[PDB]
């Protein structure tokens, strides 16, 4: 997938391993990361750009 700004994915959370739902808030296409945060818990991390799922994906 190419992902975008604002775009509605799936992410891997660090703590559990485990896929959530989550928004792009930021893309770093040199270092290619991102920011995303988890829907309803407010929270963000940095992923890979390459490791985002789906939004279907929960
Ligand atoms: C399940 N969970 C998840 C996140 C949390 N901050 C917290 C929980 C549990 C409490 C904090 C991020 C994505 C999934």
């Amino acid at each position: 997938q190419q992902w975008k700004v604002g775009d509605k994915c799936s992410a891997i959370w660090s703590e559990d391993g485990c896929i959530y739902p989550a928004t792009i808030a930021s893309i770093d296409f040199k270092r290619e990361t991102c920011v995303v945060v988890y829907t309803g818990y407010g929270n963000r991390e940095e992923q890979n750009l390459s490791d985002l799922l789906s939004p279907i994906c929960e």
